[PDB]
Protein backbone atom coordinates (compact mmCIF):
# COMPACT_ATOMS: atom_id res chain seq x y z
CA UNK A 1 0.00 0.00 0.00
CA UNK A 2 1.65 3.10 -1.07
CA UNK A 3 2.01 6.46 -0.15
CA UNK A 4 0.42 9.31 -2.15
CA UNK A 5 1.84 11.29 -5.29
CA UNK A 6 2.75 14.62 -3.43
CA UNK A 7 2.33 17.67 -5.26
CA UNK A 8 2.75 19.97 -2.40
CA UNK A 9 3.94 20.61 1.12
CA UNK A 10 3.86 23.43 4.06
CA UNK A 11 4.77 23.18 7.28
CA UNK A 12 1.96 24.96 8.73
CA UNK A 13 -1.64 26.14 7.87
CA UNK A 14 -1.82 29.49 5.85
CA UNK A 15 -3.77 32.10 7.96
CA UNK A 16 -3.75 30.18 11.12
CA UNK A 17 -1.70 32.40 13.54
CA UNK A 18 0.67 35.14 13.28
CA UNK A 19 3.02 34.37 10.31
CA UNK A 20 6.50 35.79 12.00
CA UNK A 21 5.61 33.60 15.11
CA UNK A 22 4.93 30.54 13.14
CA UNK A 23 8.08 30.68 11.41
CA UNK A 24 9.28 30.81 15.22
CA UNK A 25 7.41 28.14 16.07
CA UNK A 26 9.53 26.17 13.42
CA UNK A 27 12.91 26.61 14.45
CA UNK A 28 12.43 24.28 17.05
CA UNK A 29 12.07 21.26 14.63
CA UNK A 30 14.48 22.72 11.59
CA UNK A 31 16.66 25.35 13.15
CA UNK A 32 17.31 29.09 12.92
CA UNK A 33 17.63 29.50 9.41
CA UNK A 34 15.43 26.95 6.27
CA UNK A 35 13.62 27.62 2.83
CA UNK A 36 11.02 27.39 0.83
CA UNK A 37 10.37 27.47 -2.56
CA UNK A 38 6.85 28.74 -4.43
CA UNK A 39 6.48 28.36 -7.71
CA UNK A 40 10.48 29.98 -9.35
CA UNK A 41 10.68 31.92 -6.06
CA UNK A 42 12.49 30.32 -3.09
CA UNK A 43 12.11 32.48 0.20
CA UNK A 44 14.82 32.26 3.15
CA UNK A 45 13.98 32.94 6.85
CA UNK A 46 16.67 33.57 9.30
CA UNK A 47 16.03 33.35 12.96
CA UNK A 48 18.98 33.65 15.18
CA UNK A 49 20.89 36.99 15.61
CA UNK A 50 24.44 35.38 14.14
CA UNK A 51 22.90 34.55 11.04
CA UNK A 52 21.01 38.18 10.85
CA UNK A 53 23.64 40.35 11.24
CA UNK A 54 25.79 38.47 8.32
CA UNK A 55 22.61 39.43 6.26
CA UNK A 56 22.40 42.88 7.62
CA UNK A 57 25.74 43.89 8.39
CA UNK A 58 28.63 41.56 7.61
CA UNK A 59 27.73 40.73 4.51
CA UNK A 60 24.75 43.68 4.34
CA UNK A 61 25.79 45.15 0.93
CA UNK A 62 24.92 41.35 -0.85
CA UNK A 63 21.54 41.11 0.56
CA UNK A 64 20.45 45.07 0.13
CA UNK A 65 18.03 43.93 -2.20
CA UNK A 66 14.15 44.59 -2.04
CA UNK A 67 12.05 41.73 -3.67
CA UNK A 68 9.17 43.53 -6.50
CA UNK A 69 5.49 42.79 -5.20
CA UNK A 70 2.64 43.54 -7.27
CA UNK A 71 1.42 45.24 -3.99
CA UNK A 72 4.46 47.08 -3.23
CA UNK A 73 4.57 48.60 -7.17
CA UNK A 74 1.47 50.68 -6.75
CA UNK A 75 2.62 51.95 -3.18
CA UNK A 76 5.91 52.92 -4.62
CA UNK A 77 4.78 53.98 -8.14
CA UNK A 78 7.06 51.53 -9.56
CA UNK A 79 9.44 51.11 -7.13
CA UNK A 80 10.46 54.41 -6.06
CA UNK A 81 11.04 55.81 -2.90
CA UNK A 82 13.51 54.56 -0.43
CA UNK A 83 12.10 51.31 1.79
CA UNK A 84 10.52 49.74 -1.85
CA UNK A 85 13.08 50.62 -4.08
CA UNK A 86 15.72 48.01 -5.27
CA UNK A 87 18.81 48.78 -4.47
CA UNK A 88 20.81 50.80 -6.95
CA UNK A 89 21.57 54.46 -7.75
CA UNK A 90 17.96 55.25 -7.20
CA UNK A 91 17.61 54.18 -3.51
CA UNK A 92 21.20 55.13 -2.46
CA UNK A 93 20.53 58.45 -3.84
CA UNK A 94 17.45 59.40 -2.25
CA UNK A 95 18.26 57.80 1.22
CA UNK A 96 20.96 59.87 1.13
CA UNK A 97 19.05 62.97 0.77
CA UNK A 98 16.94 62.21 3.44
CA UNK A 99 19.17 61.32 5.80
CA UNK A 100 20.59 64.56 4.67
CA UNK A 101 17.68 66.37 5.66
CA UNK A 102 17.40 65.35 9.05
CA UNK A 103 20.76 67.19 9.31
CA UNK A 104 19.13 70.41 8.91
CA UNK A 105 17.26 69.96 11.74
CA UNK A 106 19.95 68.84 14.44
CA UNK A 107 20.31 72.07 16.02
CA UNK A 108 19.21 75.89 15.52
CA UNK A 109 15.71 77.16 16.26
CA UNK A 110 13.85 75.03 14.38
CA UNK A 111 15.73 71.59 16.30
CA UNK A 112 14.01 68.54 16.28
CA UNK A 113 13.03 68.65 19.76
CA UNK A 114 11.21 72.11 19.37
CA UNK A 115 9.36 70.86 16.03
CA UNK A 116 8.01 68.15 18.03
CA UNK A 117 7.40 69.83 21.62
CA UNK A 118 5.30 72.34 20.01
CA UNK A 119 2.78 69.96 18.61
CA UNK A 120 3.01 67.84 21.68
CA UNK A 121 2.30 70.83 23.50
CA UNK A 122 -1.12 71.34 20.70
CA UNK A 123 -1.75 67.83 21.34
CA UNK A 124 -2.00 67.99 25.92
CA UNK A 125 -4.18 71.32 25.28
CA UNK A 126 -6.64 68.85 23.17
CA UNK A 127 -6.31 66.42 25.11
CA UNK A 128 -7.51 68.04 28.50
CA UNK A 129 -10.83 68.80 26.73
CA UNK A 130 -11.88 65.38 27.27
CA UNK A 131 -10.97 65.69 31.16
CA UNK A 132 -13.18 62.49 32.67
CA UNK A 133 -14.37 60.98 29.64
CA UNK A 134 -13.23 57.77 27.59
CA UNK A 135 -11.54 57.81 24.61
CA UNK A 136 -9.30 56.71 21.36
CA UNK A 137 -6.49 58.97 20.91
CA UNK A 138 -5.22 57.23 17.75
CA UNK A 139 -6.42 60.93 15.68
CA UNK A 140 -5.09 63.25 17.78
CA UNK A 141 -1.74 61.14 17.69
CA UNK A 142 -2.05 61.25 14.43
CA UNK A 143 -1.97 64.92 13.17
CA UNK A 144 0.80 65.30 16.31
CA UNK A 145 3.02 63.59 14.25
CA UNK A 146 1.60 64.49 10.87
CA UNK A 147 2.76 67.81 11.67
CA UNK A 148 6.05 67.45 12.52
CA UNK A 149 6.47 65.54 9.12
CA UNK A 150 4.99 68.05 7.29
CA UNK A 151 7.18 70.48 8.58
CA UNK A 152 10.52 68.32 8.21
CA UNK A 153 9.49 67.68 4.75
CA UNK A 154 7.44 71.23 3.90
CA UNK A 155 8.00 73.59 6.62
CA UNK A 156 3.74 73.89 7.00
CA UNK A 157 1.47 72.02 9.24
CA UNK A 158 -2.34 72.10 9.92
CA UNK A 159 -4.34 73.80 11.97
CA UNK A 160 -7.05 71.97 13.82
CA UNK A 161 -10.20 71.19 11.97
CA UNK A 162 -8.01 71.00 8.71
CA UNK A 163 -10.00 68.24 7.00
CA UNK A 164 -7.32 67.25 4.59
CA UNK A 165 -5.89 65.49 7.85
CA UNK A 166 -9.28 63.36 7.75
CA UNK A 167 -8.50 62.37 3.96
CA UNK A 168 -4.58 61.46 4.77
CA UNK A 169 -5.98 59.07 7.45
CA UNK A 170 -8.50 57.82 5.45
CA UNK A 171 -6.13 56.70 2.48
CA UNK A 172 -3.52 56.01 5.04
CA UNK A 173 -5.61 52.98 6.19
CA UNK A 174 -7.36 51.93 2.87
CA UNK A 175 -3.14 51.65 1.93
CA UNK A 176 -1.56 49.85 4.84
CA UNK A 177 -5.62 47.41 4.79
CA UNK A 178 -4.71 46.29 1.25
CA UNK A 179 -0.96 46.52 1.20
CA UNK A 180 -0.69 43.19 2.30
CA UNK A 181 -3.48 41.01 4.07
CA UNK A 182 -1.47 39.78 6.87
CA UNK A 183 2.74 40.66 7.09
CA UNK A 184 4.08 41.47 3.57
CA UNK A 185 5.36 37.93 3.80
CA UNK A 186 2.65 35.71 2.69
CA UNK A 187 3.69 31.81 1.29
CA UNK A 188 0.89 31.46 -0.84
CA UNK A 189 0.64 34.43 -3.69
CA UNK A 190 -3.60 33.94 -3.02
CA UNK A 191 -3.99 37.43 -4.72
CA UNK A 192 -3.03 35.87 -8.21
CA UNK A 193 -4.57 32.90 -7.47
CA UNK A 194 -8.31 33.30 -7.29
CA UNK A 195 -10.09 36.65 -8.33
CA UNK A 196 -10.37 39.63 -6.33
CA UNK A 197 -10.06 43.37 -6.01
CA UNK A 198 -6.80 44.30 -3.74
CA UNK A 199 -4.94 45.81 -6.52
CA UNK A 200 -8.28 48.15 -7.76
CA UNK A 201 -8.67 49.39 -4.17
CA UNK A 202 -5.16 49.80 -3.32
CA UNK A 203 -4.95 51.93 -7.08
CA UNK A 204 -7.51 53.87 -5.96
CA UNK A 205 -6.04 55.42 -2.67
CA UNK A 206 -2.84 55.89 -3.80
CA UNK A 207 -4.24 57.55 -6.53
CA UNK A 208 -5.96 60.40 -4.21
CA UNK A 209 -2.49 60.27 -2.15
CA UNK A 210 -0.47 60.94 -5.69
CA UNK A 211 -2.97 63.55 -6.18
CA UNK A 212 -2.90 65.12 -3.15
CA UNK A 213 1.52 65.22 -3.42
CA UNK A 214 1.03 66.91 -6.47
CA UNK A 215 -0.75 69.36 -5.40
CA UNK A 216 1.93 70.83 -2.60
CA UNK A 217 4.63 69.78 -5.07
CA UNK A 218 3.69 71.54 -7.79
CA UNK A 219 2.48 74.74 -5.49
CA UNK A 220 5.56 74.95 -4.02
CA UNK A 221 8.12 74.73 -7.16
CA UNK A 222 7.14 79.06 -7.29
CA UNK A 223 8.24 78.56 -3.74
CA UNK A 224 11.98 77.17 -4.02
CA UNK A 225 15.12 79.38 -3.62
CA UNK A 226 18.30 77.89 -4.00
CA UNK A 227 19.71 79.64 -0.71
CA UNK A 228 17.05 78.96 1.17
CA UNK A 229 17.10 74.74 2.51
CA UNK A 230 15.88 74.24 5.36
CA UNK A 231 13.61 70.93 4.70
CA UNK A 232 13.34 67.63 2.48
CA UNK A 233 11.32 69.10 -0.70
CA UNK A 234 13.86 71.63 -0.77
CA UNK A 235 16.95 68.89 -0.20
CA UNK A 236 15.42 67.17 -3.26
CA UNK A 237 14.79 70.26 -5.49
CA UNK A 238 18.15 71.49 -5.03
CA UNK A 239 20.20 67.91 -5.93
CA UNK A 240 18.04 68.24 -8.76
CA UNK A 241 19.17 71.68 -9.80
CA UNK A 242 22.74 70.66 -9.36
CA UNK A 243 22.41 68.46 -11.67
CA UNK A 244 20.71 69.64 -14.41
CA UNK A 245 24.09 71.42 -14.84
CA UNK A 246 21.64 61.56 -12.34
CA UNK A 247 18.59 63.79 -13.18
CA UNK A 248 16.48 61.16 -14.52
CA UNK A 249 16.76 60.03 -10.87
CA UNK A 250 15.05 63.18 -9.64
CA UNK A 251 12.19 63.49 -11.61
CA UNK A 252 9.13 64.98 -9.94
CA UNK A 253 7.97 61.41 -9.55
CA UNK A 254 10.95 60.17 -7.95
CA UNK A 255 10.63 63.58 -5.54
CA UNK A 256 7.04 62.78 -5.30
CA UNK A 257 7.35 59.02 -3.75
CA UNK A 258 10.01 59.72 -1.71
CA UNK A 259 8.46 62.19 0.38
CA UNK A 260 5.07 59.73 0.15
CA UNK A 261 7.51 56.71 2.29
CA UNK A 262 8.86 59.71 4.12
CA UNK A 263 5.27 61.04 5.07
CA UNK A 264 4.21 57.25 5.54
CA UNK A 265 6.60 55.99 7.55
CA UNK A 266 6.84 59.11 9.76
CA UNK A 267 3.11 59.06 11.31
CA UNK A 268 1.89 55.49 11.19
CA UNK A 269 4.75 54.04 12.88
CA UNK A 270 5.00 56.44 15.69
CA UNK A 271 1.04 56.58 16.47
CA UNK A 272 1.20 52.70 16.62
CA UNK A 273 4.08 52.24 18.84
CA UNK A 274 2.59 55.48 21.35
CA UNK A 275 -0.83 53.15 21.22
CA UNK A 276 1.12 49.93 22.43
CA UNK A 277 3.44 51.72 24.66
CA UNK A 278 -0.19 52.98 26.53
CA UNK A 279 -1.42 49.40 25.98
CA UNK A 280 1.31 47.77 27.97
CA UNK A 281 0.84 50.75 31.17
CA UNK A 282 -2.76 49.59 30.85
CA UNK A 283 -2.02 45.78 32.03
CA UNK A 284 0.89 46.93 34.17
CA UNK A 285 -0.34 49.58 36.76
CA UNK A 286 2.87 48.95 38.67
CA UNK A 287 5.11 49.74 35.81
CA UNK A 288 3.12 53.13 35.37
CA UNK A 289 2.86 53.80 38.74
CA UNK A 290 6.90 54.15 39.00
CA UNK A 291 6.81 56.21 36.06
CA UNK A 292 4.90 58.77 37.36
CA UNK A 293 7.35 58.85 40.48
CA UNK A 294 9.98 59.40 38.43
CA UNK A 295 8.54 62.27 35.84
CA UNK A 296 7.36 63.91 39.13
CA UNK A 297 11.11 63.97 41.19
CA UNK A 298 12.73 64.20 37.97
CA UNK A 299 11.46 66.84 36.00
CA UNK A 300 8.47 68.08 38.25
CA UNK A 301 5.90 70.47 37.35
CA UNK A 302 8.31 73.81 37.32
CA UNK A 303 8.52 72.94 33.12
CA UNK A 304 7.84 70.57 30.62
CA UNK A 305 9.90 67.74 29.61
CA UNK A 306 12.87 68.09 27.27
CA UNK A 307 15.44 65.73 25.40
CA UNK A 308 17.84 65.95 27.82
CA UNK A 309 15.22 64.62 30.32
CA UNK A 310 16.33 61.47 28.65
CA UNK A 311 19.41 61.24 30.97
CA UNK A 312 17.10 61.35 33.89
CA UNK A 313 13.66 59.40 33.27
CA UNK A 314 15.34 56.07 33.00
CA UNK A 315 12.78 53.82 33.71
CA UNK A 316 10.52 55.65 30.81
CA UNK A 317 13.48 54.99 28.33
CA UNK A 318 13.39 51.44 29.53
CA UNK A 319 9.92 50.97 28.95
CA UNK A 320 10.04 52.03 25.14
CA UNK A 321 13.03 49.57 24.93
CA UNK A 322 10.78 46.94 26.03
CA UNK A 323 7.71 47.84 23.98
CA UNK A 324 10.21 47.57 20.94
CA UNK A 325 11.23 44.43 21.69
CA UNK A 326 8.21 42.91 22.61
CA UNK A 327 5.72 44.12 20.00
CA UNK A 328 8.54 45.11 17.06
CA UNK A 329 7.10 47.84 14.47
CA UNK A 330 8.54 45.16 11.41
CA UNK A 331 8.19 41.88 13.12
CA UNK A 332 10.42 40.72 9.86
CA UNK A 333 11.88 43.86 8.71
CA UNK A 334 11.14 44.69 5.30
CA UNK A 335 11.60 41.61 3.10
CA UNK A 336 15.43 41.65 1.82
CA UNK A 337 16.75 40.14 -1.95
CA UNK A 338 20.17 38.85 -2.44
CA UNK A 339 21.84 40.93 -5.25
CA UNK A 340 24.53 38.64 -5.88
CA UNK A 341 24.81 34.68 -5.15
CA UNK A 342 26.24 35.02 -1.50
CA UNK A 343 25.95 32.99 1.47
CA UNK A 344 24.59 32.68 5.03
CA UNK A 345 25.82 30.66 8.07
CA UNK A 346 28.00 29.37 4.89
CA UNK A 347 25.13 27.78 2.94
CA UNK A 348 24.39 29.20 -0.82
CA UNK A 349 21.90 31.36 -1.15
CA UNK A 350 21.51 32.34 -4.95
CA UNK A 351 20.99 35.88 -6.55
CA UNK A 352 17.74 36.90 -6.53
CA UNK A 353 16.77 34.77 -3.68
CA UNK A 354 14.12 36.60 -0.88
CA UNK A 355 15.40 36.96 2.67
CA UNK A 356 13.38 37.50 5.77
CA UNK A 357 14.97 38.30 9.06
CA UNK A 358 12.34 37.12 11.91
CA UNK A 359 12.93 39.77 14.29
CA UNK A 360 10.15 38.13 16.52
CA UNK A 361 12.40 35.93 17.00
CA UNK A 362 15.34 37.37 18.13
CA UNK A 363 13.39 39.60 20.68
CA UNK A 364 11.56 35.89 22.07
CA UNK A 365 14.77 34.02 22.06
CA UNK A 366 15.04 32.22 25.27
CA UNK A 367 18.51 31.44 25.81
CA UNK A 368 19.01 35.20 25.29
CA UNK A 369 15.67 36.63 27.37
CA UNK A 370 14.69 35.90 30.65
CA UNK A 371 11.33 35.21 30.39
CA UNK A 372 10.82 36.80 26.80
CA UNK A 373 7.25 37.34 26.69
CA UNK A 374 6.89 39.30 29.98
CA UNK A 375 6.96 42.78 29.91
CA UNK A 376 9.63 43.60 32.02
CA UNK A 377 11.43 47.46 31.57
CA UNK A 378 13.14 46.32 34.21
CA UNK A 379 15.34 44.43 32.33
CA UNK A 380 16.78 47.48 30.16
CA UNK A 381 18.01 48.73 34.01
CA UNK A 382 20.65 47.47 35.98
CA UNK A 383 19.78 46.02 39.38
CA UNK A 384 20.06 49.32 41.04
CA UNK A 385 17.69 51.47 38.37
CA UNK A 386 20.69 53.64 37.88
CA UNK A 387 21.38 53.06 34.47
CA UNK A 388 20.24 52.13 31.30
CA UNK A 389 21.82 48.39 29.63
CA UNK A 390 21.78 46.21 26.94
CA UNK A 391 21.04 42.71 28.01
CA UNK A 392 21.11 40.72 25.34
CA UNK A 393 23.04 41.15 21.72
CA UNK A 394 19.41 40.01 19.80
CA UNK A 395 17.81 42.96 20.13
CA UNK A 396 17.36 44.83 16.49
CA UNK A 397 14.33 46.97 17.05
CA UNK A 398 15.48 49.44 13.52
CA UNK A 399 17.65 46.79 11.77
CA UNK A 400 21.01 47.65 10.73
CA UNK A 401 23.16 47.70 7.58
CA UNK A 402 22.36 49.02 4.39
CA UNK A 403 18.66 49.11 4.82
CA UNK A 404 18.32 50.48 8.51
CA UNK A 405 15.86 52.93 9.28
CA UNK A 406 16.39 56.66 8.40
CA UNK A 407 14.08 57.94 10.75
CA UNK A 408 15.91 56.54 14.01
CA UNK A 409 16.20 59.67 15.46
CA UNK A 410 13.35 60.93 14.63
CA UNK A 411 11.08 58.19 16.34
CA UNK A 412 13.01 57.92 19.68
CA UNK A 413 12.57 61.66 20.12
CA UNK A 414 8.89 61.57 19.45
CA UNK A 415 8.57 58.68 21.08
CA UNK A 416 10.23 59.77 24.24
CA UNK A 417 8.96 63.21 24.02
CA UNK A 418 5.04 62.45 23.92
CA UNK A 419 5.48 60.00 26.36
CA UNK A 420 7.06 62.04 28.67
CA UNK A 421 4.28 64.65 28.04
CA UNK A 422 1.39 62.75 28.58
CA UNK A 423 2.54 61.46 31.99
CA UNK A 424 3.97 64.41 33.27
CA UNK A 425 0.02 66.08 32.61
CA UNK A 426 -2.68 62.76 32.38
CA UNK A 427 -3.73 59.84 34.53
CA UNK A 428 -4.68 57.07 32.01
CA UNK A 429 -6.76 54.73 33.47
CA UNK A 430 -9.23 51.42 32.26
CA UNK A 431 -12.49 53.52 30.93
CA UNK A 432 -15.18 52.60 32.53
CA UNK A 433 -16.75 49.46 31.06
CA UNK A 434 -13.32 47.58 32.24
CA UNK A 435 -12.51 46.48 28.66
CA UNK A 436 -8.23 46.50 28.62
CA UNK A 437 -6.71 46.55 24.93
CA UNK A 438 -5.93 43.42 23.30
CA UNK A 439 -2.11 43.44 23.17
CA UNK A 440 -2.55 40.25 20.95
CA UNK A 441 -1.94 42.78 17.33
CA UNK A 442 -2.80 42.79 13.82
CA UNK A 443 0.22 42.02 12.03
CA UNK A 444 0.55 44.57 8.65
CA UNK A 445 2.82 45.87 7.14
CA UNK A 446 3.19 47.61 10.46
CA UNK A 447 2.06 45.64 13.75
CA UNK A 448 -0.44 47.10 14.47
CA UNK A 449 -2.45 46.80 17.74
CA UNK A 450 -6.59 46.85 17.88
CA UNK A 451 -8.02 50.08 18.57
CA UNK A 452 -9.03 51.28 22.42
CA UNK A 453 -9.85 53.64 24.78
CA UNK A 454 -8.17 54.98 28.16
CA UNK A 455 -10.46 57.34 30.37
CA UNK A 456 -7.93 60.53 30.36
CA UNK A 457 -8.05 62.82 33.32
CA UNK A 458 -6.13 66.10 34.46
CA UNK A 459 -3.38 65.65 37.02
CA UNK A 460 -4.43 66.62 40.60
CA UNK A 461 -0.71 66.77 40.62
CA UNK A 462 -0.11 69.01 37.64
CA UNK A 463 -3.32 71.02 38.60
CA UNK A 464 -2.50 71.91 41.80
CA UNK A 465 0.52 74.12 40.39
CA UNK A 466 -0.44 76.66 38.27
C1 LIG B 1 9.48 53.10 16.47
C2 LIG B 1 9.71 53.53 15.23
C3 LIG B 1 10.43 52.75 14.10
C4 LIG B 1 10.94 51.50 14.05
C5 LIG B 1 10.98 50.36 15.10
C6 LIG B 1 11.51 51.31 12.73
C7 LIG B 1 12.13 50.17 12.26
C8 LIG B 1 12.47 49.93 10.95
C9 LIG B 1 12.84 48.64 10.39
C10 LIG B 1 12.92 47.31 11.17
C11 LIG B 1 13.10 48.81 9.09
C12 LIG B 1 13.51 47.73 8.07
C13 LIG B 1 15.00 47.40 8.16
C14 LIG B 1 15.33 46.46 7.03
O1 LIG B 1 14.53 46.37 6.06
O2 LIG B 1 16.39 45.78 7.10
C15 LIG B 1 12.90 50.21 8.78
C16 LIG B 1 13.07 50.80 7.54
C17 LIG B 1 12.74 52.09 7.20
N1 LIG B 1 12.22 53.05 8.06
FE1 LIG B 1 11.63 52.71 9.99
N2 LIG B 1 11.34 52.47 12.01
C18 LIG B 1 10.68 53.38 12.82
C19 LIG B 1 10.33 54.66 12.46
C20 LIG B 1 10.55 55.29 11.24
C21 LIG B 1 10.32 56.69 10.95
C22 LIG B 1 9.79 57.65 12.04
C23 LIG B 1 10.65 56.91 9.66
C24 LIG B 1 10.62 58.18 8.77
C25 LIG B 1 10.24 59.41 9.13
C26 LIG B 1 11.08 55.64 9.11
C27 LIG B 1 11.51 55.40 7.82
C28 LIG B 1 12.02 54.21 7.33
C29 LIG B 1 12.45 53.96 5.97
C30 LIG B 1 12.41 54.98 4.82
C31 LIG B 1 12.88 52.69 5.89
C32 LIG B 1 13.42 51.98 4.64
C33 LIG B 1 14.94 52.14 4.57
C34 LIG B 1 15.45 51.49 3.31
O3 LIG B 1 14.73 50.64 2.73
O4 LIG B 1 16.59 51.83 2.88
N3 LIG B 1 11.01 54.68 10.10
N4 LIG B 1 12.52 50.86 9.94
C1 LIG C 1 -0.95 56.57 2.19
N1 LIG C 1 0.39 56.04 2.39
C2 LIG C 1 0.68 55.29 3.59
O1 LIG C 1 -0.17 55.11 4.41
C3 LIG C 1 2.07 54.75 3.80
C4 LIG C 1 3.14 54.88 2.70
C5 LIG C 1 4.53 54.32 2.93
C6 LIG C 1 4.86 53.63 4.28
C7 LIG C 1 6.26 53.07 4.53
C8 LIG C 1 6.61 52.39 5.88
C9 LIG C 1 7.95 51.85 6.01
O2 LIG C 1 8.68 52.64 5.04
C10 LIG C 1 7.66 50.47 5.72
C11 LIG C 1 7.54 49.79 7.06
N2 LIG C 1 8.24 50.62 8.02
C12 LIG C 1 8.77 50.64 9.31
N3 LIG C 1 9.36 51.89 9.52
C13 LIG C 1 9.20 52.62 8.38
C14 LIG C 1 8.48 51.83 7.45
C15 LIG C 1 5.54 52.25 6.96
C16 LIG C 1 4.15 52.81 6.72
C17 LIG C 1 3.81 53.51 5.35
C18 LIG C 1 2.40 54.07 5.11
Amino acid sequence: LLSLPLVGSLPFLPRHGHMHNNFFKLQKKYGPIYSVRMGTKTTVIVGHHQLAKEVLIKKGKDFSGRPQMATLDIASNNRKGIAFADSGAHWQLHRRLAMATFALFKDGDQKLEKIICQEISTLCDMLATHNGQSIDISFPVFVAVTNVISLICFNTSYKNGDPELNVIQNYNEGIIDNLSKDSLVDLVPWLKIFPNKTLEKLKSHVKIRNDLLNKILENYKEKFRSDSITNMLDTLMQAKMNSDNDSELLSDNHILTTIGDIFGAGVETTTSVVKWTLAFLLHNPQVKKKLYEEIDQNVGFSRTPTISDRNRLLLLEATIREVLRLRPVAPMLIPHKANVDSSIGEFAVDKGTEVIINLWALHHNEKEWHQPDQFMPERFLNPAGTQLISPSVSYLPFGAGPRSCIGEILARQELFLIMAWLLQRFDLEVPDDGQLPSLEGIPKVVFLIDSFKVKIKVRQAWREAQ
